[PDB]
């Protein structure tokens, strides 16, 4: 059982979302004024805007409990890896924080950590325009392993097979286990050399 | 640049998302277009068949070739660029998205259940250049959340569709200079730019050690 609150400037873009419950939060709900103004320029210089912590402290405190998971992508954030998704799926409650501009004033998140585990998690290196593209990468990562819900994988294959002129490997026709098993793990191996060498403690191209 | 992408997929719905985001100004110029396909308008019965089982068995479906390879022969050309994600491919990094924003054409095909038939990829990599990538090291159903995080990182280095017309970051900071008792680093409001500079090196060199030790 997991309930999930997502908080965005852009409830739109989290649209591709009975023991789960995923609900989208437009920050601007929690402004005061006419403007509903979320961001301002950052203290010491440097180029675009920072979201304020004000509207961002409201809207956590009613959302947030000290029980709540609160999870805030950046790509300056600890790595996402499928350790991660397992560690989460058991969670009763996680609010997912989506930045925008260069991101969210950092005592937004240092001022939950005083009530609530906070976890900054980048879901890979490179860059987005804000959190909403990581928020459905996680999401989509975790509620499959919720409850109730080392090598990279070879090759696969259907029918035909023989296809443009190209065959099925005979020995997935075979029907020997054992010699499937080794031709498959022998592709995996290949495979995690060529593509992700860092797997098997190599180092990266 | 002017960027086409098609994107191939049996849940067109998830990727309405990035059709939104998109800006008016770059479509209109005619800087970026995207489109979105459903894998289905290439089956081939009434049933509308995307899956089959895989040979050497094994639990899950495996799509088909003669679908995909339809769909592909239709919208692609010899100078597009495939990219096919997957949790077995190559990293998708900031260096890839860069290499691709200059592309005139992206095709992403859309895996699910167990992935696409290989000999997919395999025959199209004999007449335009194929990418199987992944976007990181967790498991997703299927390539759809991929494919959005692939053009969201690529478009947004393409000029214009931007606009206006290593080491990790550290932390930023706004007004108010207090809240709820925590005080923005004096030293960001001292005027002291190099000084400044140098905090911000050691709070990205700080930060890098304790969440990336891999980058060092
Ligand atoms: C561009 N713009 C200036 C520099 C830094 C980032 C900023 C955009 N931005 C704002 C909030 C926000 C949250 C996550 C991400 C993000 N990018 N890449 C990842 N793997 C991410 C995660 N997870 C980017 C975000
Ligand atoms: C689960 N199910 C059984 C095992 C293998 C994967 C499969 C699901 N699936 C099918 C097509 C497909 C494409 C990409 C991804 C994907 N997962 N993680 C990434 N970083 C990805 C990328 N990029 C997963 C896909």
């Amino acid at each position: 059982s997991m309930k999930i609150d997502v908080v965005t400037i852009f409830p739109e873009y989290l649209q591709p979302v009975g023991l789960v419950d995923v609900a989208v939060h437009d920050l601007r709900r929690w402004t005061h004024d006419v403007h509903k103004s979320v961001d301002d320029s950052p203290y010491g210089g440097g180029p675009g805007m920072v979201m304020k912590p004000t509207v961002w402290g409201d809207a956590l405190d009613e959302i947030c409990t000290s029980e709540t998971l609160l999870v805030v992508p950046t790509p300056a954030g600890y790595p996402f890896t499928q350790e991660t998704a397992w560690q989460w799926s058991t969670e009763d409650h996680l609010v997912i924080a989506c930045g925008r501009y260069e991101g969210i004033d950092q005592r937004v998140a240092d001022d939950a950590a005083t009530r609530m585990r906070v976890r900054e998690v980048s879901i890979g290196d490179y860059v987005l325009n804000g959190g909403e593209a990581a928020a459905l990468v996680i999401i989509e990562a975790v509620l499959r392993l919720v409850p109730g819900v080392s090598l990279l994988e070879g090759p696969s294959y259907t029918r035909p097979p023989s296809w443009r002129g190209m065959d099925v490997p005979p020995v997935l026709l075979s029907g020997d286990h054992a010699k499937i098993a080794a031709w498959r793990a022998e592709q995996s191996r290949q495979r995690t050399i060529e593509r992700r060498p860092d797997l098997l403690g190599f180092d990266s191209p």
